[PDB]
């Protein structure tokens, strides 16, 4: 299975100055639940913004840099390389990779952040006419999670 995994706001913002614009532990927990034991594929800028591979899953970084060789990270140099990765593969970001892969993936796990943030990077436009809502779950608001958010699982029609 090839999936997108993304959190975006009401205007599809996903980032600002190499960081996530919001702070939502519930979503981090969901990312961990979905991707532990599987594979994350991310562009070079997303990886660098994270800074280190995420524990307990395969980390794959897409880059043109032939010198890239980070411990605990597998490197690929082409989009076509993604299709040779075994198991459940999640396209993890950022804008460039989402743009390159949204027409190719089987399904999408999208956390919709119900707010409008300042952003400089965006998820590409998509239409529910192309995507079935397999599930939609409202996130719980509390002390640590204070922006409304909804977990979607969308499957390509
Ligand atoms: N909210 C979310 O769910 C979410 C998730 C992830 C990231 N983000 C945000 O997204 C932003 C970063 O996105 P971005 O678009 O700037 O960067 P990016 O997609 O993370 O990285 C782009 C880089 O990936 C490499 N790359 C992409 N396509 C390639 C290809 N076909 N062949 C070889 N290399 C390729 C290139 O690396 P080289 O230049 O080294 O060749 C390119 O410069 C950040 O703000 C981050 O916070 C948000
Ligand atoms: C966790 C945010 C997020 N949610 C969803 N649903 N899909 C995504 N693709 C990303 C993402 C991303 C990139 C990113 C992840 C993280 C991050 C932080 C913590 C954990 C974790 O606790 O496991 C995982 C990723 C940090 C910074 C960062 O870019 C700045």
């Amino acid at each position: 299975t090839l999936s997108i995994l993304v959190a975006h706001d009401l205007q599809r913002v996903i980032g600002f100055e190499n960081q996530l614009p919001w702070h939502l532990p519930n979503d981090l927990k969901n990312v961990k639940k979905l991707s532990t034991g599987h594979t994350l594929v991310m562009g070079r800028k997303t990886f660098e913004s994270i800074g280190k591979p995420l524990p307990n899953r395969r980390n794959v970084v897409l880059t043109s840099d032939t010198s890239f060789n980070v411990e605990g990270v597998d490197v690929i140099h082409s989009i076509e390389d993604i299709y040779q990765l075994p198991g459940h593969v999640f396209i993890f970001g950022g804008q460039t990779l989402f743009e390159e892969m949204i027409d190719k993936v089987d399904d999408m796990y999208i956390t919709v952040i119900e707010g409008k943030f300042r952003g400089d990077t965006f998820f590409p436009p998509y239409t529910f006419e192309d995507w079935e809502v397999a599930s939609s779950v409202e996130g719980k608001l509390d002390e640590k999670n204070t922006i409304p958010h909804t977990f979607l699982h969308l499957i390509r029609k």
